[PDB]
């Protein structure tokens, strides 16, 4: 799924290509539903300053890897599958909150694209940048 950007990278060439491309394949599309809340190509040019130019380096996606745990969760159902207000717990360690009634949104960031589900789990596009680093 997001390994399988990194193959292609038509709408995240600038960071999830770099899921699988960055040796997380086997990590990410290991063998289970994961969540990864991926911005829109539009989110990275959004980025003021030279936040564009440091995310367009491989070496943020270093960064990110070395808090991936944040950002991967495994077993993460939308919470419109289940009741509207609940929080995000990753792996690393964080709690974050799920709204979707009176406006979806996660942990103060709007899922721009919410995709729900992803090739081989759950992706969701922020509109923004989430998790350290």
């Amino acid at each position: 799924d997001i390994v399988e950007t990194a193959t292609g990278a038509g709408s995240f060439t600038t960071l999830l290509t770099a899921a699988e491309a960055a040796g997380l394949v086997d990590t990410l599309k290991g063998d289970g539903p994961f969540t990864v809340f991926a911005p829109t190509d539009a989110a990275f040019a959004a980025l003021p300053e030279g936040t564009v130019e440091d995310l367009l380096k491989p070496e943020n996606k270093e960064k990110l890897t070395e808090i991936l745990t944040y950002h991967v969760v495994p077993g993460e159902v939308m919470s419109s599958d289940l009741t509207e207000g609940m929080t995000a717990e990753t792996v690393e360690g964080g709690a974050l909150t799920v709204t979707l009634e009176g406006g979806p949104k996660v942990n103060g960031v709007s899922i721009s694209q919410p995709d729900v589900d992803a090739s081989n789990g759950v992706i969701h596009v922020i509109d923004g940048v989430l998790m350290p680093g």
